[PDB]
């Protein structure tokens, strides 16, 4: 479901939706074991060959990498090579692990491009549940 976020950062790209489900209501919540699935539609302000994700969970206000299944955008459902002001489709998923503290975590999702520049920055909670 379409959720609502903080821009920690979109510069070269800008945030149209960011979808996250099983999200009915805030903070997202689920259990450690299943996965979330992610769509966020964005648009992009430049050119670009590459595009790279990285997620990170801030527990506590301390920033933890989070793994996921895809890293590299072009194989998450962007066809590359990315142009200026095309909107496009980020898809991944986003699982809930064992190593994750059971508690609310504040996920930032990030991708970048060939400059090393944020398309898209954003952050929600998340509450990890055992
Ligand atoms: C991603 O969201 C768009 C709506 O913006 C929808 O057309 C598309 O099917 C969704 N993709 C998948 C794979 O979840």
């Amino acid at each position: 479901e379409p959720v609502k976020f903080k821009d920690c950062g979109s510069w070269v790209g800008v945030i149209k939706e960011v979808n996250v489900s099983p999200c009915p209501t805030q903070p997202c919540k689920l259990h450690r074991g299943q996965s979330y699935s992610v769509n966020v539609t964005f648009t992009s302000n430049t050119q670009s060959q590459s595009s790279k994700a990285v997620v990170h969970g801030i527990v506590m206000g301390i920033p933890v990498p989070f793994p996921i299944p895809e890293s590299d955008g072009c194989k998450s459902g962007i066809r590359c090579p990315i142009e200026k002001d095309k909107t496009y489709n980020y898809v991944n998923k986003l699982p809930v692990k064992n190593e994750y503290p059971s508690i609310k975590v504040v996920v930032e999702w990030e991708l970048t491009d060939d400059k090393n520049q944020r398309f898209f920055c954003w952050q929600i909670p998340i509450e990890v549940e055992a």
